[PDB]
């Protein structure tokens, strides 16, 4: 079934509606389960993924869930590419929906984004379960504005090596902490760290975060203490919330549940 029964699909219930473009694993596609419920279709390019490894964490990830987390909803294996089939997020991802200005958005829905980007992590937090590449790009819309999280831990699967090595030219460097870059220290305080650089993302609505610099002047110069500036969208206390994120100390970090308490803080004196 469809979240419920076997999670291997079978692809003779899915019908291709409409091209989605690419991610990082190749082509996403729009389709119908059985000709009624709206999928996302992701073919997985040959190549791309160490396959055996995702299929084992698909279990785990099956058992995870949350209104703010994207449902995946099982895979299609049984072909040449192998299919991962998801909930269907109409709006595409935040990175591209931020940009779109014609949206002209309240402050009060940037805030909203970053309490339902939050409220997923504190519960991926609470499973001990990292996400490892949080970023707008990672994040997407559905058909009434509410913000997902998606791809939670798929950067573990990647074969790319420019995207596995962290001098690499797809490396998430401008949402990584100096632990990460310079000892490959990863924990729930480097999603803690790329979680600010993504409330300022929002705030930006959707600039790309320390664009006057090279991936390698951004990593020298963080490690120094250059920190993003405050996007003029956020107020003093926004900013610090994301500037919180940011401590040159890992253990200085926020939790996710303590951010989570300071963005409804905010949002509770509207
Ligand atoms: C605007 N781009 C271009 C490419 N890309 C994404 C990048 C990440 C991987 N890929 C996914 C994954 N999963 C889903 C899902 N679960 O829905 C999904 N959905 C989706 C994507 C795009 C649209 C566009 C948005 C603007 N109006 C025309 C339609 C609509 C729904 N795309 C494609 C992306 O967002
Ligand atoms: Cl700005
Ligand atoms: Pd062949």
């Amino acid at each position: 079934g469809l979240g419920y029964g076997s999670w291997e699909i079978d692809p003779k219930d899915l019908t291709f509606l409409k091209e989605l473009g690419t991610g990082q694993f190749g082509v996403v596609k729009y389709g119908k389960w059985r000709g009624q419920y709206d999928v996302a279709i992701k073919m997985i390019k040959e190549g791309s993924m160490s396959e055996d490894e995702f299929i084992e964490e698909a279990k785990v990830m099956m058992n995870l869930s949350h209104e703010k987390l994207v449902q995946l909803y099982g895979v299609c294996t049984k072909q040449r590419p192998i299919f991962i089939i998801t909930e269907y997020m109409a709006n595409g991802c935040l990175l591209n929906y931020l940009r779109e200005m014609r949206h002209r958005f309240q402050t009060q829905q940037l805030l909203e984004m970053c309490k339902d980007v939050c409220e997923a992590m504190e519960y991926l937090e609470s499973k001990q379960f990292l996400h490892r590449d949080l970023a707008a790009r990672n994040c997407l819309v559905n058909d009434q504005g509410v913000v997902k999280v998606s791809d939670f831990g798929l950067s573990r699967y990647v074969l790319d090596d420019e995207y596995t090595s962290s001098v690499g030219s797809k490396f998430p460097v401008r949402w990584s902490p100096p632990e990460v870059l310079m000892y490959s220290k990863f924990s729930s305080k480097s999603d803690i760290w790329a979680f600010g650089v993504l409330m300022w993302e929002i705030y930006s609505l959707g600039k790309m975060p320390y664009e006057r610099f090279t991936n390698s002047e951004t990593a020298e110069h963080i490690a120094q203490g250059l920190r993003l500036y405050r996007p003029h969208l956020a107020s003093e206390k926004v900013y610090t919330i994301m500037y919180s994120c940011w401590h040159e100390k890992a253990d200085e970090r926020p939790t996710f549940k303590i951010l989570l308490s300071n963005i409804l803080d905010v949002m509770d004196e509207e």
